[PDB]
């Protein structure tokens, strides 16, 4: 009845209800490991730090819940610190394990000793700590679990020392704590409630944008019954878009950067109400480009900071977004009747069809296979069954514009970051979430960025997950490419292009299946064949560089 | 209709509704005294900047919103790191304005630059940042409030670097926002509340603990309706004290401390409900001592990290204190007539009453006056028209037991910090915000501490503040000779006498009514005279330094 | 003559002597690729931020010179993250240059903005600073270079917000500064000289133990003088082996680990002279196993902090270690003549071959090629036209124990960190300083280490850098599985078996030679070959996993 303090790291997580982690191995934390061992709980060892702790942002993100990264001492750590980052700058709930030197052998210039793991993860993590007594893990754990799954979610880090884990303590003298934290988020006074309920009754053209937070509570029943209640039009960032895919196709805007266009078409919204979307990169910062400087604005954020960040507010609301979503459902639910938008409705789908009509009108596969019509290939099998990673640049800028009519189950793309490769990590993580869920995880992502964490189709490999891996191939650095031609001039080419390698040969010698594509009907064939089997796939799909996704042109 | 980087922070401050700062001049800081001389908003200058933001702190827990403290470059910043640190454990609003080395000249080795200030304020502030172009200076002003006021409030500190204070820019090309914040903070979901009123009404002896979040939103009304509805007492922290003063005496419990001695009367709490107390060292860590281990314990935080940090707990609520409050008074004026606890609060009131008693019994003046009549002298002049601050060690102790007992417009005592000397400033601060509510301050301190910032009696002549400073005078750091004398031996006392000085005598040198007494005759008149007029004084008062008060062995 | 604050970047490198840069692309920094490209300055560019970090310590490493890396905002300064933690371990001179966000849009959450850079890199730099002026560029890389050559030498990281770069100023606002600081490390005082020298006069059993300063200033005419006139045997940890490369057999102690044997041999030395070999990992800790306890020390170091760090010492001189080799061969020039050390430094030698025949003897290739085999393959072609650069665990741990025999022309190996990966990304940097020189890298690492940075072969192919990567593959985290047998069960294997994946394959997918051997005469055969080409290459070499290393015995 003496156990490890790995042993009361495992006992902590299972309390908690994690069921998954994602790791590497390393002595300074095989008590973890062996523990875990012992009550079945599957670590999924990847072949870099970094692609552990994006695939525990992707378990996140993908299954709306906690992901945990394990990782080892020094440079375990410090392969982690991409992950960590993106997961701080897209407000995403994952707990860092990391080992580090033994507190016995402070300063004695050891073995992945010396790091200050703790102050490097300061900055972008909600909390970090090194565990200082054996006694203190599970209290510790539990607190660290707190804090990554409140408003607004984020990452933190758990230091746990050498000896810490391996110290051996009486079972009995500690207790292993429940999770004991609401799963029902704050919501707003009444009052405030009401009065954003009568500016959205008295708007002429409202709408509702979604960010993050939305996504991680998932109030997708409450988010239907408001919106058909009161028949506002939905629009999302990335990380908000799948929150979208259940409610009826009227109410659907789509991805936000869909508004852009309604000015123009003497149609900007007059009312907005943001539900965890910042004011930031996919919002068009404090442009008035998507949100209108005309437009009163409702933003509701579980951090003050952000409440009119970037732009003048009407009523700025402090809450849990999830907790919010009930609130309106609840509040809409009393009400008789809500004023008729079915003509903005129909003038929203109008403008989004006008966008898409346009690219498709202007995109041509003749010479090469244009992005937007392998992009069109995808879209074709999205659905409620399927979470879209994306990765790369012009890639995901394509892909954009064909994700707003699909109905995808789960869409992860990069975020404030916009750290190139993070997608195959992110896209590993997320399929183990989806076996769960029925879902079958599809990453696309460039040739550039596939590059990062290629190594990773071992690890499909290894542990037989059916992850496809579509490589949007352009044989460049594109969007970066792109930048230098438009930027600084035609002849300025350099660093940027990519003019090797077979990707699918690849991904053939570690195992998984591999197919090369270059047109419409070859890729639309391998793409269904890869569909049809449980197997680990890469389509290498050559595509033409040249063409200007709209949001590059914008 | 060109304007300085200084004229637009106080644009932003009065904006916000600022109407006093606390602060030391420096040339670096220039344009914001200039701004304030031209708008009649009065800077408050200390004799150190640590007395500045301690006033701060003061005007901010006193007056139930945002202190602002105004330091310059280096020294100003460093000389203010000890109130930043107390405000960031005792959650309270206050935003830091600090000069810094301009950018034009950085690493140029010269006059107070070359200090990271973000670096050093970052582990002891909700925010830290540094301002990169005058034109943010509006947009940041107000995030950095924002930050501060949001639950749990805390300090913010603001770096606006000498060359964007003083570069001027044309008013019209910056916007100066509203504070866009609702001034309503968020609550429960409804099914949380429902759970904790159904538990608070099961209960057999239940009991409300307050901390500072509550002091903060002072939703006194919404309180006195929840009391009132369902008669359950109510206990605090210093910081939560006079939150209980407009309470009927028969659900006051008063100080949490006087939960002690309920186990041993058989009368333990069967509930809690802890609404911004944390467990720590005012609530009895997690020894159960105070929240017994066999009570169900409802906490209510905006931390979820705290939520059960030390103890197990039966329901964890993220939500702000003063909504729940609100929530709570909504929810039992429209329930059932709720069960009558006469005879559980007659049982507080009687284990109160037999603590008081008890130290009554035990304390004699025969050969000096004890510190417990020293404390019952000031005790009877303590109503809604007063607050009290409170500094020493022994000195606040035996005060304490005497605030149960009235009914203080405003108590101010150390928090987490326990930082000797922070009184003074804190106490100037608190007459401040007390001149504007028809308050008088009284500093209750050591004579060790008041040392730490004896030259703030200028500051009172100079800016007619007239705060009463009280100094309990055992001729020591007491409480620390007691740790020699108990926890080492009566031979074992070192660095801990203070045999020398005329307190009073330095306060008369700085123009201040100057008292020196030794008996409760002597001292009642004192105080008496002292508060007939309005004028700073000192109160130099000879205690007995051998008795130990009941806390100090707990 | 308006020019970019990206131009005033490269005009600085230039002028402090910069000559190849090793980065990834992105738009925040493209005003330093594009002063590059007219500049006719190489950028290496990689398949991973990392591997380009890496890259630049490899350089360094090999090169003795400043390594310089260059990454952008948000995840190109966090994926460099690892680089500069083993640099700074490694004391390795390397400068990270970074992009981050325009201080005009900050906070505006805009794209890869809002990461406190230099807070992250704070605990693992000797300086990071973020610019707050383009008129400030030129001086502050120099300074930067400054604090980067410095003794110790590490890493430095310089943050260049994307405004600043783009800015354009007058060419002539602004002077560039020359790189105005001595080649010639500080020295001790005479009297701590003396006192030295005549510890070492009269010692019976006198070593020299060297460090990685030693390999940075490269001080080898003065080494060697210094050697002649005194006997004294001279070892290394990994990173000052190079440096015993020009010296007489006689007193090529070698690897410092071959201490080990000698109390038991009634040989422990009695005074042991570390020049930049701190107390620590490759020197025993305060163990006393390697530096004995009974010894009298003289430490060197350019760290005050280090002197005594973990054991007790006779003398401590902070000096640079190239100064203090200076110092030590100009007194011993004209001082009078020293005692004879042949017995002592045969001793020396027998007790190296003694370690070296046992391995030997109990070494087996009988149904698997034995990791010692693999390594004297490797071993037989080692000379000063050759750098390794070792990675893996029991990989490397194999590898040291040929290493002391030969005379490597340079020899990168993990230092502190024990960073699994970083060696991929470190070769192909010690490749390219190593092109000036006519050497041939080749890195010897393991199946699991490999996979960190495998898109590099894509980096090798279309730069041409002929690395010859060999791979030992146990088909394991093998030193991590030995672990788990040996201090936990032979039945508690979880997490370190990769049974999986053809390396040559991928090598060749890349367009790199592939070899697969599994004998002495297929790797011999392989190695040869690849060698005689200037193609890169990869070589997966099947070897055993369950023979235990001397150096996880001795653990
Ligand atoms: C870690 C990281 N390194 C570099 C960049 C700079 N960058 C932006 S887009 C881009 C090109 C990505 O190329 P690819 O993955 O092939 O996608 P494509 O644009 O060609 O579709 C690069 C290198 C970045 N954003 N993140
Ligand atoms: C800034 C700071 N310095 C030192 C201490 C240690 N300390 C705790 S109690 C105490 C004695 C305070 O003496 P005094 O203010 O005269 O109060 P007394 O206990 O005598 O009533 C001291 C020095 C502290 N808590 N904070
Ligand atoms: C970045 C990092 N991750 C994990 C570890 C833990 N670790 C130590 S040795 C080892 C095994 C290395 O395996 P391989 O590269 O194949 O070399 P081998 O020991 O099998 O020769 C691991 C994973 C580490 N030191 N660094």
């Amino acid at each position: 009845a003496m156990i490890t303090g790995g042993e009361l790291v495992v006992r902590t997580l299972i309390k908690a209800g994690v069921e998954h982690l994602f790791g590497l191995h390393g002595a300074h934390i095989d008590t973890i490991f062996q523990a875990c061992l012992d009550h079945d709980v599957p670590i999924i060892d990847t072949r870099h730090e970094a692609a552990a702790g994006h695939a525990a942002e992707g378990y996140a993100r993908a299954g709306a819940k906690l992901g945990v990264a394990l990782v080892t001492a020094g440079g375990g750590f410090t392969n982690a610190v991409t992950p960590i980052a993106n997961a701080w700058l897209d407000r995403t709930p994952v707990l860092f394990l990391t080992g580090s030197g033994a507190l016995r052998d402070d300063e004695t210039n050891t073995l992945q000793a010396g790091i200050d793991q703790v102050a490097m993860a300061a900055p972008i993590t909600k909390w970090a700590h090194r565990v200082m007594a054996t006694e203190h893990i599970p209290r510790l754990v539990m607190q660290a679990i707190r804090a990554a799954l409140s408003a607004p979610r984020g990452p933190v880090l758990l230091d746990l020392p050498w000896d810490i884990l391996m110290n051996q303590i009486d079972e009995d003298s500690v207790i292993i704590p429940d999770l004991v934290l609401s799963a029902h988020g704050a919501r707003p006074d009444p009052a405030d409630l009401d009065q954003a309920l009568a500016l959205l009754r008295k708007a002429e053209r409202p709408v509702i944008v979604l960010g993050s937070e939305a996504s991680r509570t998932a109030r997708k029943t409450a988010l239907s019954a408001f919106v058909a209640a009161t028949g506002v039009p939905v629009f999302a960032d990335y990380e908000g878009l799948s929150m979208l895919s259940g409610l009826p196709d009227a109410m659907r805007g789509g991805l936000v950067q869909n508004l852009y266009s309604f000015a123009k078409a003497d149609a900007a919204p007059d009312l907005v109400l943001m539900l965890g979307a910042r004011f930031g990169l996919n919002t068009g910062h404090g442009s008035g480009q998507l949100i209108p400087h005309s437009a009163q604005v409702i933003q509701v954020d579980p951090d003050a900071c952000e409440l009119g960040r970037l732009q003048g507010i009407a009523l700025g609301i402090v809450a849990d977004v999830g907790g919010t979503i009930e609130a309106l459902a609840q509040a809409t639910a009393q009400d008789a009747a809500w004023p008729d938008r079915g003509d903005w409705c129909a003038k929203v789908t109008d403008l989004a069809q006008e966008r898409y009509a346009s690219i498709a009108a202007k995109s041509s596969s003749e010479h090469a296979l244009h992005p937007f019509h392998a992009s069109q290939v995808i879209a074709k099998h999205v659905d409620a069954g399927v979470t879209v990673v994306a990765d790369g640049a012009l890639t995901y800028l394509w892909l954009s514009e064909v994700m707003s009519r699909v109905k995808p189950g789960g869409f992860l793309c990069h975020g404030y970051l916009g750290s190139m490769g993070v997608g195959f990590g992110t896209a590993l993580g997320a399929q183990v979430a989806d076996l769960e869920a029925g879902r079958r995880t599809i990453l696309v992502t460039g040739d550039g960025s596939v590059g990062y964490s290629i190594g990773e189709f071992d690890t499909l490999v290894r542990k037989q997950l059916p992850l496809i891996v579509i490589i949007m191939n352009n044989q460049s650095w594109g969007a970066t490419l792109h930048f230098q031609q438009l930027a600084v001039g035609p002849n300025r080419v350099t660093g940027t292009r990519l003019e090797n390698g077979s990707y699918h040969g690849v991904a053939a010698a570690f195992g998984a299946d591999g197919y090369h594509v270059d047109s419409v009907e070859s890729f639309s064939a391998a793409l269904a064949q890869a569909l049809a089997h449980n197997r680990p796939a890469c389509i290498n799909v050559a595509v033409a560089l040249d063409p200007i996704p709209p949001e590059e042109l914008i």
